[PDB]
């Protein structure tokens, strides 16, 4: 409900970035993308560092895959080792299509919605004050990434 700050236009991919401000409840990432046609699979990873080897914790993996009927899988990575996965069918991506994608921190879990739709919620495993750092990688060109602030879902 706050304007919308972005930090980046046209991000080259692999994108890796420092979030300006700890992820406190009621705050939004907004990520504007499209698929390409030939993608098979985009992440939008929440990151303890930017660490390649050893390959720096993911907080909330957020992975859609789009082979077969399509999914989105979610997951956290410690020591660089997965946990398990949790798996969303009804998936809003398609290959060449465009998307508006905002992650909720909210005080228990990550809410997200996808072109206003929600999407998926996935529990926190580490304490997001952990991270610091956002990836994106994969096939998907993204547009923007912007950070904004809801105080009305901010308790829920
Ligand atoms: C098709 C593969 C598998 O199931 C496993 C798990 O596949 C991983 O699944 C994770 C989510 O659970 C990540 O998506 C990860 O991708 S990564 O690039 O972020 O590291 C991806 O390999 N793969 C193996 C045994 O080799």
């Amino acid at each position: 409900l706050n304007n919308l700050q972005n930090i980046i236009y046209n991000p080259v991919i692999p994108f890796v970035g420092t979030i300006p401000d700890q992820l406190d409840p009621g705050t939004l990432i907004v990520i504007r993308g499209h698929v390409p046609s030939d993608a098979d699979r985009f992440q939008v990873d929440l990151q303890n560092g930017s660490s390649m080897k050893p390959r720096a914790d993911v907080a909330f993996h957020f992975n859609p895959r789009f082979k077969r009927a399509g999914c989105i899988v979610c997951n956290t990575l410690i020591n660089e080792k997965w946990g398990r996965e949790e798996i969303t069918y009804d998936t809003p991506f398609k290959r060449e299509k465009s998307f508006e994608i905002v992650i909720m921190v909210l005080k228990d879990k990550f809410q997200v919605a996808v072109n206003g739709k929600h999407t998926l919620l996935y529990g926190h495993r580490i304490g997001p004050e952990k991270i610091d750092t956002l990836g994106i990688y994969g096939k998907v060109n993204i547009h923007s990434i912007g950070f904004s602030f809801s105080s009305d879902l901010q308790s829920t």
